[PDB]
């Protein structure tokens, strides 16, 4: 409901943290603290968000300004695919960002303990990512660690890709070989990433891994790709359209981008109408906190 008001106006909306209530730390990391908070007031009274902190002292400082391009990369994001920022406000040390509240865990959490994704799976989870990336696209954004610990779960099961990753237009696996070549991110080079990610969740294991840093950058540069012969035709397709080593051919990089993604034989079962408005059953559904789904029952 909130949602259809936030799609006609961009940006977050100013806050103070007299209008939270806080009740647990989600998590820490080399990011800041995540904290499980409650909007005490307004049209979203009583509505659940994480807050993510910073510490101003970690902000870079551009022409003697103290920037924060972690709160202002978020301004056009608004996407159903995509974490939204809802408001932001500063202290005298700290940046705090209310963002999403997502009950369902991370695809890293999914992955490591069933080892490997279906292509059913895949084709879902890739499908909405695919979305994703085309919005932070026409945006000039592009998503440096497009990893599974970056994709969010929410309770019936669709993903949320987080802010962490994002960038304007790193783990060396997902970097793309003109990435290596210190040519910088471009679009194109979050399709490698998504080719990477593809070969992650369908495999369990990494598309190039070497015994060190050098070697993992020449394998991405050189060798070809280890094809996994339990695959389909048509992931094995998308497969290798994403991991051509020149950008200008791989797929998504063409002259009508995300189209030729949408347009590939590996997804030809998916309606991107019904995918987009989440008329598409996820077909796996995550277990949360929730009461409903941790108690037992003897009725
Ligand atoms: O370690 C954690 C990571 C992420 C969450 C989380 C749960 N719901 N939403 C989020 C979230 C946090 C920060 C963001 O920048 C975006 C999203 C919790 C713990």
């Amino acid at each position: 409901e909130i949602a259809i008001t936030h799609h006609v106006k961009e940006g977050h909306e100013k806050a103070d943290p007299s209008q939270f209530e806080l009740l647990k730390v989600l998590g820490q990391g080399s990011f800041g603290k995540v904290f499980l908070v409650k909007k005490i007031s307004g049209s979203d009274a009583r509505q659940l968000y994480a807050m993510k902190v910073l510490k101003k002292a970690t902000l870079k400082v551009r022409d003697r300004v103290r920037t924060k391009m972690e709160r202002d990369i978020l301004v056009e994001v608004n996407h159903p695919f995509i974490v939204k920022l809802h408001y932001a406000f500063q202290t005298e040390g700290k940046l705090y960002l209310i963002l999403d509240f997502l009950r369902g865990g991370d695809l890293f959490t999914r992955l490591s303990k069933e080892v490997m994704f279906t292509e059913e799976d895949v084709k879902f989870y890739l499908a909405e990512l695919a979305l994703a990336l085309d919005h932070l696209h026409s945006l000039g954004i592009i998503y440096r660690d497009l990893k599974p610990e970056n994709i969010l779960l929410d309770e019936e099961g669709h993903i949320k890709l987080t802010d962490f990753g994002l960038s304007k237009e790193g783990t060396v696996e997902y970097m793309a070989p003109e990435v290596v070549n210190r040519r910088g991110h471009t679009q194109s080079a979050d399709w490698w990433s998504f080719g990477v990610l593809m070969f992650e969740m369908l495999t369990g294991t990494l598309p190039f891994q070497g015994k060190d840093r050098k070697e993992t950058m020449t394998m991405i540069l050189k060798a070809k790709l280890g094809m996994p012969q339990f695959l389909s035709p048509e992931a094995q397709s998308l497969l290798r359209m994403l991991f051509k080593r020149n950008p200008a051919n791989r797929l998504g990089a063409g002259p009508d981008g995300v189209e030729e993604i949408k347009r590939h034989s590996f997804f030809s079962t998916i309606d991107w109408n019904k995918l987009y408005r989440r008329e598409i059953h996820p077909p796996f559904k995550p277990a949360t906190g929730r009461p409903e789904d941790t108690f037992y029952f003897d009725p």
